[PDB]
């Protein structure tokens, strides 16, 4: 049935994210969100590689399966990525290892977790590609928390999600062919849904940061329409920094 903006089932995040992982390592069964680097972090790179200072480590916030993570260690002398899923880095070590690249399981709903390494590397660059649409609206400071922390002063962050818009363009996927996207099905059955992030989200959990820069935009899936193009919902992206 039709997707909703505010209700939502309630979940484990962290439990909900592992299952979904696991069952796609398991089952080798297609990500949705997992594009060639060509459509993904190729066009997100030129709007922050001009503003991050590259002598930080650089934090791919929420990797899953390393697909951007890789493409970012041929550019960055030291990458972490960073994922609440076992089975997420279980597939990133596997498909996506390079020497510059460590990987670590990090809850950002546990911000403890962030304090611990920020207090082993320092302030961090972040890269963060849909990290936050889909987090429960009630969890999103708990995150916003994390993200702060591995930051500090020096750290900037580059962010990209699904935008307002989000919901009415899946709906009108199921108004007009009948079912959601198999590829979303697949993550829904976990109980995960999509959301939306704004340039309202940046001020109510970073009113404390700059917006050095920011655009809408489309997001790019694997979901193919019947006419051959992917299915590209509407995205918002911004670089912040501490002010
Ligand atoms: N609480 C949390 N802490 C860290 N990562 C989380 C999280 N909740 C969900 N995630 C991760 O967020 C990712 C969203 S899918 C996007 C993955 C990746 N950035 C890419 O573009 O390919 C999943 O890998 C999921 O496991
Ligand atoms: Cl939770
Ligand atoms: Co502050």
């Amino acid at each position: 049935e039709k997707l909703s903006a505010i209700k939502k089932p309630d979940i484990n995040v962290a439990d909900a994210w592992e299952q979904y992982w696991n069952k796609t390592l398991v089952n080798s069964t297609p990500v949705l969100w997992d594009a060639n680097v060509e459509r993904a972090v190729v066009v997100d790179l030129p709007r922050f590689e001009l503003l991050f200072n590259p002598e930080l480590p650089l934090i791919d916030f929420a990797c899953g399966n390393g697909t951007q993570t890789k493409f970012l260690s041929q550019f960055f002398p030291r990458v972490i990525g960073l994922d609440v899923s076992k089975s997420a880095l279980e597939i990133a070590a596997k498909e996506n290892t390079a020497a510059n690249i460590s990987y670590r399981l990090l809850d950002g709903l546990v911000p403890e977790q962030a304090a611990q390494i920020h207090s082993e590397i320092g302030d961090a660059n972040i890269y963060m590609r849909t990290g936050f649409h889909h987090i429960p609206v009630e969890k999103r400071e708990l995150l916003g928390q994390s993200l702060r922390i591995l930051l500090g002063k020096q750290g900037a962050m580059y962010l990209i999600e699904l935008g307002t818009g989000c919901i009415d363009f899946f709906n009108s996927l199921l108004e007009k062919y009948g079912q959601l996207p198999y590829e979303l099905l697949l993550v829904m059955e976990h109980g995960i849904r999509p959301g939306i992030f704004t340039a309202e989200d940046i001020e109510l959990y970073f009113p404390d940061f700059e917006i050095l820069s920011q655009g809408e935009g489309l997001f790019q899936s694997i979901h193919k329409l019947p006419d051959g193009n992917y299915a590209t919902p509407p995205a918002f992206w911004a670089v912040i920094k501490h002010r």
